[PDB]
């Protein structure tokens, strides 16, 4: 993911951002300078673009057994593929040699890291003095007024970070201290000898179930991710089995600061050699974590929709035996090794990498419903169920439709994040409005209804996506065109033209009528939506009428309308300054990651998923890393 | 298929009619313009002939053990030449022969009966949602003659205006079925991964891997028992509505069956994702063939009607959810076919539909013609026409389809499935048609019977036009010229039968019934089409005597006294269509829609005739199966 | 015997069939096409040919101890041929050291596994709900009446597959559990740890004592395989143990269903590689499975005589130690393996290779005994002795003979099904005949006689069977040529010539006379017998009259018999449409093998039989597959 986000704007940039929150919603701002040259007269106008997220979120989570992945044990416990050397385990230990026939070695803790990634997130929040329940923007239009219900009600809901499961009022785990060379039950262990005693007390009893409190996305209710467990660790620790017993208050033992926390999750995984299924974990909270708050009425359907995300059952043999994490670790993908060693330099690569996820996400599902139609679009390719019938893929499909770069897979099979209403482009969605007054509006009782997916963000966490193969809004830099025929009464245009042209209008100052009424383009982010009617096929021209000015006015330009004064206008957006507000510049010749000990894979198995997918000219697909 | 109503591609272009129907039938308009040319000017009718088409059926079915195909499945573990390659697979199961005597000893994936009965329960909800959706009803013969009425089995009034679940709860068991996520399968069982689908459309699809029970006389509601006892599905979420259903704890309300669209939907991501492109394209094709059959305007036409059909649908198995990694690379040797007649139907439903309604035109006209065209007219003294494509069941329709009309009739893609009629084998099948008591008129009734040899005629070729059924310039051509008689005698005018008939069916399109004598040519009004009399087809007669043409109370285009020398004239017929519309109670497609999706997809266009992928072609010499090339 | 089979007719077509009963007999329908081109007038007729076939038959089987085979061990415990490698096994593990030295390694388990076969084709049977005791067809002709009998009474008989032995009133094998790596005793020790609990209990339970109870031929009469035995278990399994000892009622324990049964002897076969010794019991079962019911009187001889089998005694190696069946399994035939594959991927591949075997060996018996004479062969070979001496070659050899293919030899030694007086071209049988009406038979004291093998089926199981080197009814076409001489009341005519004529005008609808009275055809199958007359020797021309018209005429024909209205009537017979009522098409290219873990050789040793026989120009022979 770190080359993702690197790749979207310059290698040179490479531009973090930290997590903030107000009453669970933060503000991106940026500030931007559109041109406007023409007979070799450039004129600009500079102007502040504002779009705003939230961390509401109400996700379906699915707790489903998958594959058994084996790529951080040493290279003679491994064979040519995935599956261990059996073989030279017993060469090197008797009852086990009969015990093994029925040992299934089933290891993938992606849970649990995707559980302490949740669970530091939540602490840096709570820290950070702003951690609540959360509760959806109140958006009011003077025509429409609109507001989500949310599960937990914010003024009521815990302002600290609890700790998820309850005082014993539901079952634990039935943890337990190992320190021999023979795994006694089939039942996994953990291998926790780096970590502290409080960072083993808080792997073990976050271990257990997970109550959802508060209606941030990432606080998704999880059970306990299993019944019973042993860790080996040079001792044995019960601060958190005196909390369970109810000896030990809730003042003294508290939920681990965030530094600690990270700490933990470090040595764990670097212990552990869990590069790739951490990788998995930071892809899926990433693709979980965020969506963005819709300037437009219609777009609110995107925040009332819930992703549906399987995420594997928990699984260990890493702790079953002591020399299995020595050795040289092996079948290490660079790109999880480089990720890794990026978010551990800096823990908010996945907060910026979530936020540009979400909005290349929406995007690039809306793109695919226009493109579907033929705007911009050359070939019919098939956008409907190509590469987002795949669940791992989908939103991979949706970020490579959207900007056009290789979107990074999740790298293990069976996992994903995936909306099943969605893919068809019939789907509607009721809206709850309070309408204010009536005006152009499709409100039926009492709830507007959308078709397929709508705009909720505008292209600026991502501005040089090259949506389309021609110049357009999307891309830096476009020329408004001659019409294809002028009339008494205005001219005729191609649905893209027509829709470039009331772009630059709408940033200059003018708003533009046209026929076969408006525009749209909400101030605070004079970003112009695609029209509804154009949106659909049989619809190739575009009449324009009135191009009418504004109250307040930027840079005047020619009418454009009239073949007397068309004149070649030529714009130019570029973004300047950008600052979320509820920079932290990163280095890439400082987070170089650990080579050595390490054996690393550029390539992947298509099976688990180890790639990306690019929109190529006839279609995207999915592609290996090679 | 498509190709097949194209013809192959038409101007680029053919039309298609959605389903539609009333009790159970639906009438199929058409208006036409038949000229006459003579005295070098022309003279024209425009006439509205209409055709009746039945929904209504009751096939035999056949829910035999079948061969499997792993055509949807990953390029690197099935090959053109090396087949399923199980060292591969063992390879990548994660000892293996420990897996192997559990379950990877079958490889029975075949999910046909299951894409056939989504098909059909789209159809029948589409008919719900229309307003039509009825228990059937046969239409009855009156023509103030001989009438006759048939029977149905399930009354209409009573019969059900609302498609519920085919299931009956609370009377009948159902298939055990819960999630199954493990990458190591447990139990020799069908595996099929439904992971994309939504919560209604998996509920659909689990709902419809029931056993269905009849509610109605239509042909697509054909009895089906559950397709397998116990299987499992791949999806992430644990789906329970269905199971609810089954016990008391939801009620019908909340359980309602869903729209076409979902069912549409839901069709079309099981074909997608588990690559079945080819077995849909199998289901498609048995479905039209057994849609439905045209409702005669004719007395002794209803005796095909009353025969029955015998499908061979396969036992369903399923492993393509058993393993995930199966369906993770392009499929392996998809006909190209396949595609673009998948691609064409997920487009346009209706294109199932509007081939059935010209596959049961064709092959109830082709069978006629082949009766016909083994004799020759009685011309042909050997027994070298080699029909013997009609003997063996699975070439049945195709072979009868080929032989009426010029183009090559599309095989069913799969082995030991077909569409038969056993009885109707042999050209000399005689069968019996209960009849109302009504003074005959030339009926040959016996014991208040119809009895009719063979199969006859029983709707007008208005639908397919250019058929060219025979090979000389006919009715079904379109455009023929009328000639003067071999010889005139006091019986009058010695004319060869065909030549006869010609003349028959343009005297009486234009108004003039004819009189022959080894006595008329019964025809229909609402359909002016006259079918062919048994003097043609008997084959004993080579000339017939055309005594007086006279002129019918309905006149029309006047002509001179054919059937004289100094009087007659050579007219000459050409008949266009001017609008056809299927009304009851269109959607244009050109080639431009057609482009099937090749990403991650391997094509083959070449086909093996050992499964049946290929088209029965028509030449003079006989009918012949000939491969996709 | 998969390339037998899918030889037979095409390797497109590969057509198999279920097994099928009704009072222990079933019928095979066919539809076929017969051609009669002449003068450039292509004439057909179309009928359909129905042969049945009995299950019922009372073989003598003899249980004599054989060849011990090694076949499956890894390579390492196994020397340059078929013996162990003991010096291997030791450096490996002492008193047994010294014990070995009085161990002889007798492992063979065929026994076992026809054991297993018999008994799942009884469950599928009574599954099927057709098991009974199984009752001969009563043949009666209008002029003899006769029928066979039978030992069970079909009535009485059981209808549901009752356990071969009987309430604990016959001794039963001292099993035991074994889970230690020292054996004991001399005694065999099974290795059955992959199997359940009821499949080690149907296994164990019918190791004992078989009772024969129906007149099935596999229902044949066995003693208990070992007096003493134990089985390589994790766990004791001991409900048929209760059940000896008069505990569980029938009702609880009864014989498992036919998935369970083939699912243990998949995981008997896989996991002790026995596929060698698996295949040599397919074989034997085929080869003794059913018979034909003779459309003809004379030919109820071949029902009334009875095989010989010779099954060797059961031993067992592979569960005495338990680290022989891991490694690489060494010296496993290619066909052995894709024979097994087959059957497991459908069981039924034996049931129609045991219908082809039967139909091919009654031919080829009676095609021995014909070309004897010097009818259609031009070399006066041995037939009588050539071949057909050695048991174990026998049924081949009549394979051979008759189809002209490579017939598959047992793969084993010392292991035969042999009918010892049938070699002598003299042998008679009397079959009890009570005559209706006195006819051309040859009627002594209340039973015909015959010699030698009669013709008891016809070749449309399998109809391109070569039997002569000219063209035949036998071969798809033949040319009927024009006479070695006419006379004023006829014409002679070949030995061959003259059938061929005869079968053609009998298909035809014409009845044929001769002199030195009528060529015999039953209707229901339409296929001219070979006249006894001509059938011996000193006949070499046959002396044709009266070509009359029979009652129903199909196709119509010229004289052929005077030379003035002879015409070269050219015949084809092509079958259709096959279907038994008391298809299943197997696809080859997925029931291949697994190769890994499997070390294959083509090539075999003839001291153990591991080849085939052809039916050479000079003489058929045994060959090697190299």
């Amino acid at each position: 993911m770190l080359r993702f986000v690197t790749k979207n704007s310059q290698d040179k940039s490479s531009d973090l951002f930290s997590i903030c929150s107000d009453r669970g919603t933060f503000v991106a701002h940026n500030r931007v300078r559109t041109d406007f040259k023409f007979d070799n007269l450039v004129f600009n106008r500079v102007y502040g673009v504002s779009q705003k997220f939230t961390l509401v979120g109400n996700p379906t989570v699915c707790f489903n057994e998958g594959s058994s992945y084996l790529e951080g044990i040493a290279k003679k416990y491994l064979t040519l593929d995935g599956g261990l050397a059996i073989d030279n385990v017993l060469n090197e230990l008797a009852s086990h040699a009969y015990n093994i026939t029925s040992w299934r070695w089933y290891d993938n803790h992606v849970a649990l890291l995707m559980n302490m990634l949740r669970a530091y997130h939540l602490q840096v929040l709570t820290e950070q003095g702003q951690y609540s329940a959360g509760d959806i923007p109140m958006y009011h239009d003077g025509h429409v007024k609109i507001k989500l219900p949310v599960t937990i009600d914010d003024t009521a809901g815990p302002t600290q970070f609890a700790w998820p499961s309850d005082r014993s009022t539901d079952s634990y785990p039935d943890w337990a201290q190992f320190s021999e060379s023979f795994p006694s039950i089939d039942v996994p262990y953990l291998d926790v000898r780096p970590l502290t005693v409080t960072e083993v007390n808080f792997v073990l009893m976050m271990m257990s179930k997970w109550h959802r409190r508060t209606n941030l996305a990432i606080d998704y209710e999880a059970p306990q991710l299993a019944d019973k467990f042993a860790y080996r660790h040079a001792l044995t620790v019960q601060d958190a089995d005196e909390w369970i017993e109810g000896d030990r208050t809730d003042d003294q033992f508290r939920p681990p600061s965030s530094k600690v926390m990270l700490s933990a999750l470090r040595k764990y995984v670097n212990h552990n050699r869990l590069y790739n299924q951490f990788y998995t974990a930071a892809q899926l909270l990433a693709q979980i974590m965020m969506k963005p708050v819709p300037n437009c009425a219609e777009g609110y359907a995107w925040l009332m929709h819930d992703a549906l995300v399987n995420i594997p059952k928990f699984g260990s043999i890493r702790g079953r035996y002591p020399f299995l994490l020595s050795g040289d670790a092996a079948l290490i993908q660079a790109t999880a090794l480089e990720d890794w060693s990026a978010i551990m330099a800096k823990p908010e690569l996945v907060f910026t990498y979530a936020m540009q996820v979400s909005v290349a996400l929406n995007t690039g599902l809306y793109l695919r419903r226009v493109k579907k139609t033929g705007f911009g679009t050359t070939i019919d390719d098939s956008y409907e169920d190509g590469a987002f019938l795949q669940p791992e893929t989908f939103v991979q499909a949706a970020l490579a439709c959207c900007t056009g770069q290789d979107a990074p897979l999740n790298g293990m099979s069976d996992v994903y994040v995936t909306y099943p209403d969605l893919l068809e482009f019939d789907a509607v969605t009721q809206v709850p409005i309070t309408v204010i007054e009536p005006a152009g509006y499709n409100i039926v009782d009492d709830h507007l209804v959308v078709v397929g997916v709508p705009v909720a963000c505008s292209p600026y966490m991502i501005f040089p996506v090259a949506a389309f193969d021609t110049a357009n809004p999307y891309c830096g830099n476009f020329v408004i065109k001659a019409a294809n025929k002028y009339l008494r009464k205005g001219a005729v245009y191609d649905k893209l033209e027509a829709w470039k042209l009331a772009w630059a209008l709408r940033v200059a100052g003018y708003d533009t009528h046209f026929k076969v009424t408006k525009f749209y383009a909400d101030n605070g982010d004079t970003w112009t939506h695609i029209p509804e009617f154009v949106t659909d096929g049989d619809v190739m021209e575009v009449f324009v009428t009135a191009i009418e000015r504004r109250a307040r006015h930027f840079v005047e330009l020619p009418r454009l309308n009239s073949p007397a004064f068309f004149r070649s206008v030529e714009v130019s957006t570029t973004i300047y300054d950008t600052h979320v507000q509820a920079a932290s510049r990163i280095n890439l010749d400082y987070v170089k990651p650990v080579s050595t000990g390490i054996q690393v894979i550029n390539a992947g198995e298509l099976k688990n998923y180890w790639g990306s997918v690019r929109r190529t000219q006839q279609g995207l697909g999915v592609v290996g890393l090679t």
